[PDB]
């Protein structure tokens, strides 16, 4: 249910959500840790890229495997 994610800064942080995890529902409580858009944020899964809200159990999300976002 869990769902971990990196950050360039070394901070660890968890968020508390369902396997649905749905990108409009992670991006939202994303957005209460940092402010973010969803319809502006995308994040990427086992290389996968996650979508604007598409639910993560359908990605057959697990234990809260770690995703992680560069641009550089």
């Amino acid at each position: 249910m869990q769902i971990f994610v990196k950050t360039l800064t070394g901070k660890t942080i968890t968020l508390e959500v369902e396997p649905s995890d749905t990108i409009e529902n992670v991006k939202a409580k994303i957005q209460d840790k940092e402010g973010i858009p969803p319809d502006q944020q995308r994040l990427i899964f086992a290389g996968k890229q996650l979508e604007d809200g598409r639910t993560l159990s359908d990605y057959n999300i697990q234990k809260e495997s770690t995703l992680h976002l560069v641009l550089r």
